[PDB]
């Protein structure tokens, strides 16, 4: 129910998408991906005990926040999570089939918000990810 868990298809090598996923400058293009937020600037530091920092806040400037935490543990290729000060949980596994990498990861949801809202949320942007991948028109292949 809460475990709410959500998983995306993205096909490149294991190496190629955590530099990306980890690449700050990366994240600060497509930060939240939505219209209705904008990313004036954000900090991270791929290491164990590190910190980081994420500057974020409507378009409108009606509401702003910062998310930060401290990692617990790091290995590459293996498995990335950090405690967050208001006590959440969240973990991101690493999975790859073979020709498709699988990325994985669980959130908590909060009791006096709806979880469908937020569900679809998560779902959402990570449809994006399918959606790009889709430019490549032609989308031949062989066999496979």
């Amino acid at each position: 129910g809460n475990k709410i868990t959500v998983e995306v298809t993205v096909y490149a090598a294991i190496e190629k998408v955590w530099k990306y996923w980890n690449e700050p400058a990366h994240i600060m293009k497509w930060c939240q991906a939505s219209p209705e937020w904008h990313v004036p600037a954000a900090q991270n530091d791929l290491k164990a005990g590190g910190t980081f920092t994420t500057t974020m806040a409507a378009k409108d400037g009606s509401m702003s926040f910062d998310f930060g935490g401290v990692y617990d543990q790091v290995k590459t290729n293996d498995l990335i999570e950090y405690t967050i000060g208001d006590g959440r949980k969240v973990r991101i596994v690493f999975t790859h089939t073979g020709d498709t990498t699988n990325i994985v990861e669980s959130f908590d949801p909060e009791e006096t918000n709806p979880r469908e809202l937020q569900q679809s949320g998560w779902q959402a942007i990570l449809n994006s990810f399918k959606s790009y991948t889709e430019n490549n028109l032609e989308h031949h292949h062989h066999h496979h």
